[PDB]
């Protein structure tokens, strides 16, 4: 079958890059498309970003957050990887919008960071994702404290399956108006950290928008959504293998992009 096929690829990758893989697919009203270890438990990082942006335009949507809001600051802002944040800290602000589209689309820390401050924080954070429907995921901590992914921390973790659920919610499940909706896609296919991951394994021609995420203790995650033979789907992909280089793990978020094409195509 086809889902073995899936399965012993994914296995073959665990084996030979000393790696865990979670994987989950969801078509858009959430149902399991494939999945692998999919309630199994990963540090999010920098994936958690797209859901804050759905947050941010939820309150936007609401009338309790305005995108032209300017959230000032100073240099204590600035954190490891802020390149926009730190670009415009002299002039002492960037917008709510200006924030979440450089966290989304740099995975800059500084403006995730000013994000969380002005939206209420990591508790914030987590309250949306269970007014959202998803009772796993949940933040704790700010940039870069969430990213220590040290083994068997229930902090700042989600799970495959929970994750992929969510961005369906966001993108298909009408969480956020279709303008808030749109807007988050095309930031997501246009990001400018994921050209050497997920979407490296998919076909050229297929719709894909995504959001990376890097762990210490070898992490390295990218979820999303794409668009094929006409249907659309979510996705989620969590991998540890701390023994791989960087470019390496890279590399292996793009075979599993490979894997999931293979899946895809033959359905
Ligand atoms: C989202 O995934 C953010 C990740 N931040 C990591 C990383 O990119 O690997 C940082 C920047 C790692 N780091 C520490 C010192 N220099 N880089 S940090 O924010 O954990
Ligand atoms: C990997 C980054 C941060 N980064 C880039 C260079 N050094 N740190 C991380 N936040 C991620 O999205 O996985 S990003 O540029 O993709």
């Amino acid at each position: 079958s086809e889902k073995l096929t899936f399965k012993t690829d994914l296995e073959k990758l665990e084996r030979e890059k000393a790696a865990q893989i979670g994987v989950a697919i969801v078509d858009p009203q959430g149902e399991i498309v494939a999945g692998h270890r999919m309630a199994q438990r990963f540090a999010m990082c920098s994936t958690f970003k797209f859901p804050l942006a759905a947050l941010v335009f939820e309150r936007i949507d609401s009338g309790t957050e305005r995108g032209d809001r300017k959230l000032s600051y100073g240099p204590d802002m600035i954190v490891e990887w802020s390149p926009a944040t730190e670009r415009f800290l002299a002039s002492g602000h960037m917008t709510v919008l200006e924030a979440a589209q450089a966290a989304v689309q740099l995975s800059d820390n500084g403006a995730t960071n000013l994000l969380l401050r002005e939206i209420g924080g990591p508790a914030a954070m987590t309250q949306y994702f269970r007014k959202i429907g998803d009772s796993v995921s949940r933040l704790d901590r700010k940039e870069p404290e969430m990213n220590d992914n040290t083994p068997g921390d229930l902090r700042d973790t989600t799970t495959p399956i929970a994750m992929a659920r969510t961005v369906a919610k966001v993108l298909y499940g009408g969480a956020l108006t279709s303008t808030s909706t749109h807007t988050i896609e095309r930031w997501l296919i246009g990001n400018q950290t994921g050209d050497a991951t997920l979407r490296a394994g998919f076909p050229k021609d297929w719709v894909v928008g995504e959001k990376t995420g890097t762990c210490a203790n070898g992490g390295r995650n990218d979820i999303g959504f794409f668009k094929a033979q006409e249907r659309d789907y979510a996705v989620a992909v969590y991998t540890t293998a701390p023994k791989l280089s960087a470019v390496e793990r890279d590399e292996l978020v793009a075979s599993v992009g490979q894997v999931i094409t293979q899946l895809i195509l033959s359905t």
